């Protein structure tokens, strides 16, 4: 621990003087406040000059390292949906769900996952995930024929911002039916906010710097600070499934996922499907030609000549298709040799600058600006992807009417809003019921609970049966 006025000393010579601006005028408990906030910013001369640092040939990745669930045959993927069962069964996988962003686009003060996109059922997103937890459990434990049923270990990463209210809302629902050990919270941590220049940290008040969550890619070092990585070691976890929270679709520990893993020995894989448009806000994963590795450019970095290209092998496509649908496979063997060389260097980890219009202190008291005024900072959960050999990186292309339909807006917008994932969320649970013989009156949609059905099977039953317009099946 240093003292009070080598943290002062520090950050003047890394030039953060306009930091203590008001310093003097303070009280001693908001100087002690202010300096305890400041030091835990490991090295700010160096950040501030990786943030200086911060301020291309693609191709489509080799055929060898990708298949697609549209075009297997039933047999291969039902392997791989046992391979994936057995591996859940024996006590193997666990599942990363990144829960730390705000979500400013979908203008809402909870957490996304609180979110209710008003199916019939009225379940959160939080809700519909545990319950295709407690589901693929079942499925797992039935196809091994054991008496007791297999865990799944849940490791939600909140933000500073999002843990209280996500803890306590798991808490109030009795942990959706999950047992309160299986869900684990760990908060990512954060960097600074700067100026739009990136050479000084912002004042959110005269005590106080802005600070944001450090990217999804700030997952491996919370993952290691939080012993996570340790509890995956320590309770013989093999297989790691990441994703978002704002896929109201997501096949959560999907088995047929972990068994193409396995099947083919993939140390990483990442599920991608067709990019909606040239515009669709997606990274695209490729295969950089420049060190023939596997990456994701992301939608916010992309040029729109590229973004825009058509397939030489076909007119009517988008050269670069194939969407980022941010569903991750590592394997916790993997992480044990990585996490330690991807949290050490900026070479696996770079920064990425994103202005905002950022409510803080004016250049002399608080003020919501109208035009950016700042810069915030992220790290991407797939830059680390170039490290893995190619021969052991897989993509699995997956159909998006059944597993991608994100929240990112409010309703209003064309796309990706409570309204569009409440309409894909019927139209799956309505198509499956109709491919099993259930007959839906005209301008009816249903709801399949997930206690009935992961992802279509085990509805036979519902031949011949008919349903009215919001029936939860
Ligand atoms: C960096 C990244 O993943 N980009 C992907 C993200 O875009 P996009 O920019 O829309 O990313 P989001 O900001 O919504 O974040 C993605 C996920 O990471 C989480 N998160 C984000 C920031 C943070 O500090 N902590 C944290 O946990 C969010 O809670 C969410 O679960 O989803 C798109 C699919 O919809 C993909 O095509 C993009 O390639
Ligand atoms: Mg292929």
């Amino acid at each position: 621990v240093k003292s009070q006025q080598q943290i002062i000393d520090s950050f003047k010579q890394a030039n953060q003087d306009q930091l203590f601006q008001y310093y003097d005028s303070l009280t001693i408990d908001q100087q002690q406040e202010f300096i305890d906030q400041l030091s835990t910013i490991e090295e700010p001369a160096k950040l501030i000059s990786t943030v200086e640092q911060a301020i291309r040939n693609f191709t489509q990745l080799p055929n060898e390292q990708t298949a697609s669930t549209l075009d297997l045959s039933k047999d291969i993927l039902q392997n791989w949906t046992e391979l994936g069962l057995k591996a859940i069964g024996n006590g193997e996988v666990a599942v990363l769900l990144m829960a730390g962003g705000q979500g400013t686009r979908l203008g809402s003060s909870a957490p996304k996952g609180c979110f209710n996109i008003e199916l019939p059922s009225q379940k959160s997103l939080f809700q519909i995930q545990a319950e295709k937890i407690l589901k693929i459990e079942q499925l797992a434990q039935q196809y091994l024929k054991s008496t007791k049923k297999p865990i799944i270990n849940w490791y939600i990463m909140t933000s500073g911002p999002t843990r209280n209210a996500t803890e306590s809302f798991f808490i109030e629902n009795n942990y959706f039916g999950l047992n309160s050990h299986q869900v684990i919270f760990f908060n990512q941590g954060t960097l600074p906010c700067f100026n739009l220049q990136g050479n000084k940290i912002l004042l959110e008040l005269k005590n106080s710097i802005c600070q944001s969550p450090d990217g999804n890619g700030g997952l491996y070092k919370a993952l290691k600070d939080n012993g996570i990585l340790d509890d995956l070691n320590s309770k013989g976890i093999k297989h790691i499934h990441m994703y978002c929270v704002d896929n109201c679709l997501v096949k959560v520990a999907d088995p047929i996922f972990i068994g193409f893993a396995i099947a083919k020995k993939f140390d990483l894989a990442t599920k991608v499907v067709r990019k909606r448009d040239a515009n669709e806000s997606v990274g695209l994963i490729v295969l950089d030609q420049d060190n023939q590795k596997p990456c994701v450019i992301e939608y916010s970095e992309i040029s729109q000549e590229l973004a825009n290209k058509k397939d030489p092998q076909d007119s009517s496509k988008l050269f670069l298709r194939a969407a980022n649908i941010v569903n991750h496979y590592y394997s916790v063997e993997f992480l044990n040799k990585m996490i330690p060389k991807w949290i050490s260097s900026q070479k696996y980890l770079p920064f990425h600058i994103a202005k905002k219009k950022i409510p803080s202190l004016n250049l002399g008291e608080f003020y919501k600006p109208t035009e950016p005024n700042g810069i915030k900072l992220e790290q991407f959960i797939f830059d680390v992807f170039p490290s893995v050999e190619l021969n052991k990186f897989g993509c699995l292309e997956v159909d998006r009417l059944d597993e991608f339909s994100p929240l990112k807006n409010a309703d209003g917008a064309k796309n990706d809003t409570p309204t569009t994932c409440r309409n894909h969320y019927l139209e799956r649970s309505s198509k499956w019921v109709i491919q099993n013989g259930g007959v839906i009156d005209n301008q009816g949609l249903v709801e399949v609970d997930s206690k009935t059905s992961y992802g279509g099977e085990g509805l036979e039953f519902v031949n011949g049966k008919h349903f009215k317009n919001g029936d939860i099946i």
